[PDB]
């Protein structure tokens, strides 16, 4: 009687956003990107001057963490207590403050009846890191969207460069590191893929393969 979910997990930069969309468009699914929670949740934190490095102060504003998603009209937009952040939520400060929010274990369980509220039918596209791991274990479909740190690396220098950023590969090298340290050593809910997950590596794959394999794969298991 639930609502079939598709969960898509990886790393930070691995394009799990842009599956995650393609698939949504192609099934008419729901979509739910975990990763802007914990960003919202950063933003919120910092303008309410809430310290980013306290699991008892975060809490209390977790468990009302006011944040509304908006379809697609076009993309997607972030709302936080009435106002769009959609631009603020992907700068570095909130990047890296939302890496440490999403590290505490009661933080975390205090956003869980949030984000399982996004099951409705006739389907969920659930972009994250423990999607498929803890947030919806009984999930059909899983599929592990990851990248070598490298081409990441890379990705990411483009797309700063397209935007006119002046970036340095060496940092942003060290900057996936350091994510991808926290992500996957925590003992809560770390990075790690679903033992049912597709093992999707988009190292050498275009976008349009990764696609490809995606619906292919969830196709097969729903229908
Ligand atoms: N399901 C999720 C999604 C995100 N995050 C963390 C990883 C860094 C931060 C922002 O994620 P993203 O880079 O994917 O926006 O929140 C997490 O712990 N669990």
């Amino acid at each position: 009687a639930i609502a079939p979910v598709i969960t898509i997990d990886g790393p930070s930069g691995a394009g799990k956003g842009t599956l995650c969309k393609a698939m949504a468009e192609a099934l008419q699914w729901h979509l739910l990107d975990s990763g802007a929670i914990y960003r919202v949740l950063a933003l919120a934190a910092l303008h309410h001057h809430v310290d980013v490095a306290s699991e008892d102060a975060l809490v209390p504003l977790a468990s009302h963490l006011d944040v509304r998603f908006v379809s697609t009209n076009g993309n997607l937009e972030v709302i936080l207590e009435g106002e769009d952040v959609s631009g603020e939520i992907r700068t570095q400060e909130v990047a890296n403050a939302a890496s440490q929010v999403a590290a505490f274990p009661r933080v975390r369980e205090a956003l869980l009846r949030r984000q399982r509220a996004f099951r409705e039918l006739p389907g969920l596209i659930a972009d994250g890191r423990d999607m498929g791991t803890v947030v919806f274990p009984d999930a059909p479909v899983k599929i592990f969207l990851d990248a070598s740190s490298e081409e990441r690396a890379h990705r990411r220098m483009l797309q700063l460069q397209e935007k006119g950023f002046s970036v340095n590969f060496e940092r942003l090298l060290a900057e996936i590191k350091e994510r991808d340290d926290r992500d996957r050593n925590r003992a809560v809910a770390p990075l790690v893929p679903a033992a049912d997950a597709l093992v999707l590596d988009s190292t050498t794959l275009s976008i349009e393969q990764v696609i490809e394999k995606a619906l292919q794969y969830a196709r097969q298991k729903l229908a």
